[PDB]
């Protein structure tokens, strides 16, 4: 999916950044969260997130479900290079598998789970 941070910050921008949180904090992930478009959900509040990399999927999900106020029984799937990561898995792996070039993490949110967005 196209993000709109990616188009209003340049990569050169969002590369310098990336490197200096990732050195600076290096027990930290940061992470990028949007709405896939065509989502009929709440849209975030904020998209910009640093979190511990000890940090769990499924913690991750319960702090954005509770964000955009949702709850269980709300569809809401996340999508990281159109895989939905297990809830299981840490926000430090993920980034390990799944960052992109300018060292931040991208997550798509949407209320479909079977398509790639
Ligand atoms: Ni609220």
């Amino acid at each position: 999916m196209k993000f709109v941070y990616k188009e209003e910050h340049p990569f050169e921008k969002r590369r310098s950044e990336g490197e200096k949180i990732r050195k600076k904090y290096p027990d930290r992930v940061p992470v990028i969260v949007e709405k896939a478009p065509k989502a009929r959900i709440g849209d975030l509040d904020k998209k910009k997130y640093l979190v511990p990399s000890d940090l769990t999927v499924g913690q991750f999900y319960f702090l954005i479900r509770k964000r955009i106020h949702l709850r269980a029984e709300d569809a809401l799937f996340f999508f990281v290079n159109n895989v939905i990561p297990p809830t299981s898995a840490t926000m430090g792996q993920l980034y390990q598998e799944h960052h992109e070039e300018d060292f931040f993490l991208y997550i798509a949110y949407s209320d479909e789970s079977v398509y790639g967005l």
